[PDB]
């Protein structure tokens, strides 16, 4: 029911947060992305998967929306010479 | 005028049709506005969230950067709060 981390007493039920002994508000948003931070101590989670567990999934574009932008691309047009560089984006040949 | 050519591929930006090897080909009008973008820069790398800014729109929706920004809002309100930074990558919590 509530979140306990060093700092932090977190009431998901509640939206309430107690930091060092002190009530904070946040807005719901940051409240959502600090419990979920604090509900997985010691993960590094990148910039995407934040976005989308923050601000939930399939509410606007975002980088996965590229990507598959690109794959139905190359399926409607059979052999479009874009280039993939993994790790890094795309070039049209 | 109207046109952007290259390799089987003839993109008109006014009527909105593309024609590839022959074909009229029916895209959505963001898998339109992608492949326009990208023949008409040839040769040219672009990451994935400058594709998305230029084909859907810069500042429109939230992005990584929003994730930065309340990353930085959590530790302003929260003096001391242990985020840690991973340097182009993402964040952490501690303990």
């Amino acid at each position: 029911d509530k979140v306990m981390t060093k700092d932090l007493e977190i009431d998901r039920a509640t939206r309430e947060v107690i930091f060092k002994g002190d009530l904070i508000t946040l807005t719901r948003t940051e409240f959502d992305l600090l419990l979920f931070l604090a509900s997985n101590l010691g993960r590094v989670f990148t910039r995407d998967e934040l976005l989308d567990h923050v601000w939930g999934y399939n509410h606007f574009p975002t980088t996965r929306t590229v990507d598959t932008h690109v794959l139905q691309l190359r399926q409607k047009l059979p052999g479009l010479e874009i280039e993939t560089l993994r790790g890094v984006g795309y070039k049209m040949k």
